[PDB]
């Protein structure tokens, strides 16, 4: 009946076990278990709760709780405990409040240090600006806020899928100069790259060009018409048209080449390359087919004189039955080319047109690392898919919720509901803070139709995202460790644990549905990728809960809901087992990786896996061993070590001569020039092949 | 011969006047000036110096203690305690510079650029040697761009060896790319190269003789077109066709470059300063490239044909090539003249005058920073591939005010400040030498500075033997001349001898320093980035209003003629030709304002020809403003903080186009309004040839 107000302000519940555990840790800090002490501590714990429910009756602040516990335990003739209690209190408070911009950092790039310092000062200011309880929980790692380096210090926006059709149809303004529709395809891709540059400068997330072929076809047609007019002017009467064709094809290639190099040599205010993506696969006429062929060709040819594989843009390849799925369909050549590209380089992904439409709500290329949106017919009734955004994400700790329960389901749900309360508060604060961005502040995104509509300076920014137009995502991770700590390491054979995971995901989805219906903004459960947050998550978890079996001894946390990477099942059963996790209602973001051996000579196996996977689950990623050592000339996979990689034959590790690329985030990266955290390193080292076969290509 | 160590590190000579002045000033704040009181203070100061002379190397804290004790013995409390409190107030303000600075329309990327700048400035001020730090903060000198340096070992500007990169290939981001095969790829490579260079140096960037090194790639493109037309067109017009096609291609390539400069936004968020130099076209391809660049500049940017504020265009005039009407390049100069009267750019550079002034001809880097003739160990002259290392500006007008109309003490204090500046230069170059090539591999170990280095080797080997340069700046020759020899000193000859003596002493000091430290130090005329604002504000606060010195709330830039009176351009040039030839060689430019020169560029041609033999660098300031609401061309009336059309009055940047030359690069005030230290000087700029400044009214 009584309720407790907290240092933060959350009307948390009241219990008697937590105080006991607190005194036990306090006593163990210096004194050993000492069964006498261990047993006597129950006595003064019960004395403390007796004091609180006899003296106070309704609303207790933390202040009096602290005073009562110290006053009562002092008389236990146990000064070696009270002093340590106050010691821990003061040391924490000092360490928590010693998080100001006075932080000292007294072989890397130059702009990266400046942006690192800017991010540090932004983090300090933001943590000083956040609401109390959410900030406290983030500091203890109960929930992981996202991108403190940019938000909420500034009204940033996470990731938006640009509407290039509106740009290239109506024109826009960049820097000092406005632009009119392009008159060719080379200029078209050039200004597409420029828009990518400016948008990525004015945000902190992804940049996805959806259905590039469909909106790039008319400009290729314009180029072909111009070339045909020139041919009529000069070329002979017998073979004009062919000329155009051939020349047009070359132009297409040229244009795409520019793109493949323009956004590869592009660094924002952050020294890190912005995360981008391209999508294609809905081509009917000749021009779209040629543009897809050109994109795949420039990808497979590689970059540089050393034929090094490319990292960006992210490439997807939508697959639609009756268009590019079967040998009879008039696109099998495009699928063959894309499949060869897949077996040679770790790209592209696939989009199951029919099943993604059925499950997600419509057909929308993965905006950013993995966040899919939701269908949204507009005011006029026409569905709009280009111009949406994502106001933010934030990870909510599942495994700590599980492991704090200590083998009880009933406690799990109440801690879950409380966390969700904190997550709701954080979500509301983030969207409200974003809602305070003047359009004139960043005209590239608002004032000139980046999000699909053009708004005057005097207008506000709510009109762009209201009525479930924008999305805010809430995130989860660890499903496997939750199920393992609750039902044992090997739980996939049984069904009760799987129903447990399905039920908890369903509860999350229902909570997001209620929130979305209440606040009018769309809220979706979203499988947050582990770029480097998994290392901080694991480190805080092992600092708080020690070392436990199979949950933390791996120094990393299994991303989202994927199978345990230590296990090696066939891909078929992997998709069969995972097909229901996002189907149940977790469609916010998903990515299924099936591990291969080197199939450059046998990409037919990859083809079979992709086909079978059409009806099971939409997204699909491929991990083929494609690294290479330039000095000794070797291709295949590299044996991981302790804090890097090395080629099994020699051992050269200098990135100047060895190209290794691993699917570290949802987007792959180079673990040689940008040494990531220890956790991702260990997790990559643990990944186990998922299809038996040869790996080494040429020693 | 008594030595006193100053507060920080200076061993300045001792005097008794400053002691009186200090006591008099300490009396002024409360006690009003009266002959009795000032005579009392003089007696006290005489007592103080008597006590001082009552072993010869005294500290400063001792002097402060002495003055406190004697002022107390003078049986007056107000002045002494006020002096002490002024000392505490200043010291608290001297220490108030800490990251804690709270900065709690301003586009997203900026705010963090500004915060990083303030943090770097605070760290650098706390880092650099003490005495020059005090000199800088007190306004004695100005250290340039304290935000970027010496927090990071940056560099000012350079002539990137575009020839070396485009010949032997280079690595950018993740791709090691070899030489191009077409002019479009060549200019795309140039744009990417400069974009990635600008993220590794604070100051400007430039490329010289662009056509001269771009000719072979134009030839390659023409060869490819001819080969492809060998079988695809009739035998008679084949060659002709190629020509036409190649011409258009060249235009296209250059077009791309222009826009690819406008869309550059580094971590600073302000477009990097960038200059292009050409004019040595001999064969057909270089002529075509020059024509293309001039055409793409006159045609403007965007559908609104708004002028390009960037990049800088420098056109070199050579006798016997593009000067006489019979010369083989007069049409190129006609296009250049039309471009110069329709838009601000380009500027000029006489071959003979420049090669005589600074050894060997080379386009300036940055705003106006020039170089000196250099030869390497192999006796081969090279200009592209050498770099600057930043400037620090002196303050002549402060010295003039401190002289109190006395010539003899002026040179003593000037020598003192000169030594301070030497210490500053030495520290800056030493700090730069502490960098490592791996910091910015593009800028150092991939040809951007000429020689290609290795990781294991340092960078000093790229700077010794007077290859790099460390320029030292000056400002306000007119200010000191006006303070000394009256306001109207132009007709007088003695004052001219005096100011040229200042420049000569500066040159001699620079020459001695260069001979000693093995790095080419040079005199320099500082571009008014922000120096006018800060210098004028500090001088007005300290020395108060002075007629024709600070009442204009602006400081005359370098040696330039007075901006408040209008002589004929020919006589301006004949008066100004003495300054750079006398030794002011490190950087210069001669502004020459004209009315609307449309429908008659003959006056512009005449002044250019007249300025060939006299000076090296000259710029034109014809009014080019335009307003779109009422369709007006001409000039805009300055106002308290901006500009507007004299007919209607609209002033927003979205519909007006006002451009006025500041610090070399044009810049548009409506986009980014400069501080009110320059805006009061551009308003004070007076047309320098009679004629209408309007071109067309609207309604
Ligand atoms: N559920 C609970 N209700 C009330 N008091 C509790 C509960 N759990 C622990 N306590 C008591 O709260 C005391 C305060 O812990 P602490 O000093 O961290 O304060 P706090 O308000 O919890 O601050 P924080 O949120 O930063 O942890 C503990 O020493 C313990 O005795
Ligand atoms: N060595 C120790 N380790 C853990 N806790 C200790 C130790 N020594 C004393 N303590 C006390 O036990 C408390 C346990 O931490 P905490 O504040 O998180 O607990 P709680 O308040 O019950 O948790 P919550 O804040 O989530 O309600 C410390 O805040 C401190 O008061
Ligand atoms: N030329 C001089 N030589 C010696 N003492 C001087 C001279 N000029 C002024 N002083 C005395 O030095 C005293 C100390 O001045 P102040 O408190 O500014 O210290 P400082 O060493 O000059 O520091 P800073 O260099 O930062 O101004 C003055 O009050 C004045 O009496
Ligand atoms: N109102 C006032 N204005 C100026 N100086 C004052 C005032 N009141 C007291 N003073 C004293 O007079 C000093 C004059 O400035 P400062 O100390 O820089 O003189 P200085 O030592 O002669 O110059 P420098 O440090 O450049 O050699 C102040 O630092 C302070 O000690
Ligand atoms: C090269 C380039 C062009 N543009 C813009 C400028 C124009 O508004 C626009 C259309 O450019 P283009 O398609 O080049 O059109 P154009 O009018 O020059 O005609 P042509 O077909 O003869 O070339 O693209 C950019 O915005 N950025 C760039 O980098
Ligand atoms: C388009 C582009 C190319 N490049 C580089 C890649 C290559 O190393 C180099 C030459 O490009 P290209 O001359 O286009 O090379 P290519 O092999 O495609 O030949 P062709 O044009 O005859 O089909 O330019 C950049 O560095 N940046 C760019 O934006
Ligand atoms: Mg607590
Ligand atoms: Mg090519
Ligand atoms: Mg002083
Ligand atoms: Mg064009
Ligand atoms: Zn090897």
């Amino acid at each position: 009946d009584i309720k407790v107000i907290k240092r933060d302000g959350r009307m948390v519940t009241f219990d008697s076990s937590k105080i006991y555990e607190a005194i036990l840790k306090a006593s163990e800090t210096i004194t050993p278990i000492t069964p006498l002490i261990e047993t006597k501590l129950e006595g003064i714990a019960n004395r403390v709760v007796a004091e609180i429910n006899d003296r106070f009756s309704h609303n207790i602040k933390i202040y009096e709780i602290q005073s009562i516990v110290e006053h009562e335990l002092l008389e236990a003739n146990e000064y070696a405990i009270a002093q340590e209690y106050i010691n821990y209190r003061t040391k924490r408070d000092f360490e928590r409040s010693q998080a100001t911009d006075i932080n000292f950092t007294i072989s890397d790039l130059y702009n990266t240090q400046r942006d690192l310092t800017a991010g540090i000062v932004g983090k300090s200011v933001g943590l000083k600006m956040l609401p109390p309880h959410v900030a406290n929980a983030h500091q203890k790692g109960d929930i992981h806020f996202h991108d403190l380096d940019y938000s909420p210090y500034t009204p940033m926006t996470n990731c938006c899928l640009i509407d290039f059709k509106g740009m290239l149809a109506n024109g826009f303004k960049i820097g000092n100069a406005e632009v009119e529709s392009p008159k060719s395809i080379q200029t078209a891709t050039a200004q597409i790259s420029q828009i990518i540059a400016n948008v990525a400068s004015s945000q902190y997330g992804g940049c996805t060009a959806d259905r590039i072929d469909e909106f790039l076809a008319p400009y290729a047609e314009l180029n072909y018409k111009k070339h045909l007019a020139d041919a009529k002017e000069w070329v002979t009467e017998e073979k004009q048209e062919d000329y155009a064709r051939a020349k047009t094809r070359k132009d297409i290639y040229d244009a795409m080449q520019s793109l493949e190099y323009e956004i590869n040599t592009l660094f924002t205010s952050n020294g890190q390359t912005p995360f981008t993506s391209l999508g294609f696969g809905l081509g009917t006429n000749w021009f779209e087919r040629e543009i897809q062929k050109a994109i795949l060709q420039v990808r497979i040819l590689g970059l540089g004189s050393e034929h090094r594989t490319a990292i960006f843009p992210k490439l997807i390849f939508t697959l639609k039955r009756g268009l590019n799925l079967e040998p009879n369909s008039p696109n099998y050549d495009i699928k063959q080319l894309a499949l060869e590209c897949a077996t040679k380089r770790m790209y592209p992904d696939v989009l199951s047109y029919d099943k993604i439409i059925e499950l997600t709500g419509s057909f929308k290329a993965p905006m950013g690392c993995r966040s899919f949106l939701q269908g949204w017919k507009d005011e006029n009734g026409v569905e709009v898919n280009s111009g949406r955004m994502n106001l933010g994400v934030v990870t909510l700790n599942l495994p700590r919720i599980a492991l704090e329960s200590k083998g009880d389901q009933d406690k799990f749900w109440e801690i879950f509901e409380e966390r969700m309360g904190i997550a709701k508060d954080a979500l509301v604060y983030r969207v409200e803070r974003v809602k305070e961005a003047t359009p004139a502040n960043a005209p590239i995104l608002y004032q000139y139709g980046a999000f699909g509509q053009r708004l005057r300076k005097c207008d506000s920014v709510d009109q762009l995202f209201k009525h479930r137009r924008a999305t805010v995502s809430l995130g989860y991770i660890g499903l496997y460790e939750v199920a393992s700590v609750f039902y044992g390491s090997d739980w996939e054979t049984n069904l009760e644990a799987k129903t447990f995971t399905l039920n908890i995901v369903k509860a999350m989805k229902n909570a997001c549905e209620s929130w979305s219906d209440e606040y009018d903004y769309h809220f979706s459960v979203y499988s947050t990728p582990s770029e480097s947050l998994t290392d901080r998550f694991c480190r805080l978890d092992t600092e708080k809960f020690g070392v436990v079996t199979d949950i933390t001894d791996k120094e990393y946390y299994t991303n989202s809901f994927h199978y345990d990477v230590r296990k090696n099942p066939t891909p078929f059963e992997k998709l069969e087992f995972e097909k229901d996790y996002p189907e149940a209602g977790a469609t916010g973001g998903f990515i299924h990786y099936c591990e291969y051996p080197v199939l450059q000579q046998n990409p037919k196996a990859l083809e079979a896996v992709w086909d079978f996977a059409y009806d099971r689950v939409g997204y699909l990623g491929t991990n083929t061993p494609i690294d290479k050592c330039y000095k000794c000339d070797f291709e295949g996979d590299f044996t991981p070590t302790e804090r890097g990689f090395m080629c099994p034959n020699c051992g050269n590790t200098d990135p100047k001569t060895v190209d290794v690329v691993k699917r570290t985030c949802g987007y792959l990266g180079n673990p040689q020039a940008r040494p990531m955290v220890k956790g991702r390193h260990k997790e990559i080292s643990a990944r186990v092949k998922h299809m038996n076969g040869s790996t080494i290509k040429y020693g």
